[PDB]
């Protein structure tokens, strides 16, 4: 089957031949679209074909297939998964894995940069402990003094469900977010469920606006143990205005390295439930998410304030002119810093170069619409002008649940 | 098969029980979304039919009565007769309402039980159906305080006697492809500006051209009418701030009047029924004014507020873009027409959401059009899990005319 998008802004017609290589579902039917819908221990009878499928993949991708090598790779896989019940993968395998997922993540906007990823290989941990050294080895190499590089580091793969290795934290770095007994938030209010577990596990919790969270960390199925991130590893920008002096005075900074930790990669039918990964920011996702979200710092009203602009009535577009300077002031204060960001403008530009590439060279590029347009601003972007077809591919990051409503305490 | 929708800034959740009762299909599968692709006989009719007539004699408290099966019974002898069957007043009223009720795209339906329907089906030639536009858009427009209303023109029989209003607008500006390789006017209008042009208008190569209606009747050959200017009421663009913003010589019009669509109610479906609300702002000022296939005046505005033009890192566009915004909204509302800025529009959308949930079990929604094309994080809509799905009475897509004319 052959399937078209247009551009209708350049009436640019490309053709996906890409999605018949999709797999899994995408929670929509003839009869309901979710595409807005944020969120819609494996035998070795489902286990094979899917590392089959993989291997043919990566066979195919270095130009080996139907190779000795490639019957041999499926042969010691195929008795390891009879053998043992599941399988290792190359090192070279779980490169490209790694890389993969990240080309097929259709809620990503920078994948321009899919093929440039470090893989760090964190399979031979065992501990907490452990798991803390290599995740301060990737957030230094990561950082590269704000130089940003983007990496993944892999723990060891799901064996029963019992004995999971995970990050229980959503992002590597994040601020703490405290609920006051007056209904007020300090900090962030994103992290206020987990920055209380934290102090539970044993945290103490400086209680100010910008505490950056410990990492929890639980190796092997065990209980997971604290760990502060060494500060002189947490790169943090200031945030001031170019124009606007009162704008430092807001008392804002936010971290230059966005890390998410709490993702599952699939691989070959494989699943590392412990697998943070990280990149560059987008301004948008301090500006207009972090800063703006009427769940998070919610400052819109005190910029808005300072500006003076007319408050009295919505017409007067006073959210929009304040979360513009905001977003000036964000993009600013990184490249000040020279601290790797980019603008919601240059990275949509960015996509739509990628996306032509991949439906030229790869049959399609899965992309999810509802998040790949920006909070701001959509339609003076090249991609909300873009049709899309969002579909799943493997290797994939998938959402998995959080530890805390399914681990088993040990004590 | 009851499906749940999250709202991430308040953590409301809603059932949606309503989804159950559609038909036509999304365009979706298990293995594809194309949730942003923007186009995704008396044996069928009966069906139809009685699926319409059930919900109508529901709503008004009468389902199972004597007078339903009646009815039922009636339509039937009646497309076993005609090969098709005509709506009651009543009916129709309802159907337009409820087509509109299930725009899963439109953000202003909490004005939907509140809609003027003109019954136009007694029209049988185009000077009859430039008539009944004209009271459509005098009625509408009201000197500025904006009505909601539909004009329905006869039903399709044999889809050689189509009505159709070949306009996708009533009101429109015109577009000219120049010989300097740019366009004047409104580059979304060239094609139609031409089909004008090659069936006898006189353009007066402006800018700002009101584009003449082309209508047609019966399935009868188009035929141009140019609208009484006196009735289009527009809105020269100032900026409350900015004084030289009136040189750019910006004006829009105050009536949005779709009128390319398609109106199946019972089956039966209305061609040509043109019909009108009142703008939300950023329809004017971020998409007929900055989109880059449309007026794309982002630049200049730019150079008047002397922005540093040279880093999209900068945000120009996005200054320009609000600063644009601003002034529709300002304009209009000093003009006293109808408009309302995308914040109290989305605002309205939730209530409308909740209440339609409540009330009916749900509310069809896409999110790629209901959220705003400036600031949509801001705004409550982008927060809100929203299900996609096909009810009827609807409105559809439907070709454009010349591509199907059979002169
Ligand atoms: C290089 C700079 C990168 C940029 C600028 C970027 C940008 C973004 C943005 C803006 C989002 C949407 C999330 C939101 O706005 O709330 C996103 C999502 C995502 N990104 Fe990227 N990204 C980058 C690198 C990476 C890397 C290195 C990976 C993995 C190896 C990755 C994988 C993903 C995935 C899986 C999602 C979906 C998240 C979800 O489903 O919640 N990205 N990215
Ligand atoms: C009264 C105030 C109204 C407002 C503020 C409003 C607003 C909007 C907006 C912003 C859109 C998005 C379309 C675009 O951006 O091009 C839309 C779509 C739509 N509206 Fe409404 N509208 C109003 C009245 C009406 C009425 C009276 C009807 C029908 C009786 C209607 C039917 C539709 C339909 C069918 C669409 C989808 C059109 C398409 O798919 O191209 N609207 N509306
Ligand atoms: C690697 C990377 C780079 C970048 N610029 N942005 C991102 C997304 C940031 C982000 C922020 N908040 C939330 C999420 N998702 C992550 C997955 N999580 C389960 C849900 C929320 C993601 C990731
Ligand atoms: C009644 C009404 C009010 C309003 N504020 N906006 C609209 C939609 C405006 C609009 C602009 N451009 C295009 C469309 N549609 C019309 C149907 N056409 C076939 C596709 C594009 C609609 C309609
Ligand atoms: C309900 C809706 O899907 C939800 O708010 C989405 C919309 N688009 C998004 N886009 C990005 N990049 N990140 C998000 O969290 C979201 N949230
Ligand atoms: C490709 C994409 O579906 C297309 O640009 C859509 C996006 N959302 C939209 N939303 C509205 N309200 N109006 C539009 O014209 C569009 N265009
Ligand atoms: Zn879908």
């Amino acid at each position: 089957r052959f399937l078209k998008v247009k551009n209708w802004e350049t009436d640019v017609v490309l053709t996906d031949t890409l999605h018949l290589k999709s797999t899994l579902e995408t929670g929509c039917t003839e009869h309901i679209c979710m595409g807005s819908i944020m969120l819609p221990v494996r035998t070795k009878d489902q286990l094979f074909p899917l590392a089959k499928e993989f291997l043919d993949q990566y066979y195919s991708s270095i130009k080996r297939f139907g190779s000795k090598a490639h019957m041999d790779r499926l042969e010691e896989v195929n008795k390891e998964i009879e053998s043992t019940s599941t399988y290792q993968l190359k090192d070279t395998e779980l490169i490209y894995g790694a890389k993969h997922a990240w080309r097929n993540a259709s809620r990503c906007v920078g994948r321009i940069q899919w093929s440039k990823l470090q893989v760090f290989d964190a399979r031979d941990c065992t501990t907490a402990h452990g798991m803390f050294n290599y995740i301060c080895n990737h957030v230094k190499y990561a950082t590269n003094k704000g130089n940003l590089r983007s990496a993944i580091t892999i723990f060891p793969q799901r064996t029963d469900g019992k004995h999971d290795f995970r990050v229980w934290n959503s992002q590597l770095i994040r601020y703490a977010g405290y609920k006051q007994p007056d209904g007020s938030t300090l900090g962030d209010p994103a992290n206020v469920q987990f920055t209380e577990i934290c102090i539970q596990q044993g945290w103490k919790a400086p209680r100010g606006r910008f505490d950056v969270l410990p990492l929890l960390l639980q190796a092997n199925g065990n209980d997971p143990e604290l760990f502060q991130i060494p500060p002189e590893l947490v790169l943090e920008v200031p945030i001031r205005h170019p124009k606007f002096d009162w704008f430092k005075d807001l008392g804002l900074k936010w971290y230059g390295l966005p890390a998410v930790s709490n993702m599952l990669l699939e691989i070959g039918g494989l699943e590392f439930s412990a697998c943070p990964f990280s990149g560059w920011y987008m301004g948008t996702e301090i500006g207009v998410r972090n800063y703006c979200d009427n769940s998070r710092y919610n400052i819109l009203e005190e910029v808005a304030k300072k500006m003076d602009l007319d408050m009295r009535k919505t017409s007067s577009l006073w959210k929009d002119q304040a979360l513009v300077e905001i977003n000036i002031a964000v993009l600013y204060s990184f490249q000040s810093d020279k601290v790797t960001i980019v603008d919601h403008h240059s990275a949509t530009e960015s996509f739509i170069k990628h996306m032509e590439n991949e439906y030229r060279c790869r049959g399609g590029c899965p992309a999810d619409w509802v998040w790949i347009v920006p909070p701001m601003s959509g339609s003076i972007t090249p991609v909300f002008h873009q049709e899309m077809l969002n579909y799943r591919l493997t290797p994939s990051f998938e959402y998995q649940p959080d530890p805390w409503n399914t681990h088993v305490w040990k004590g």
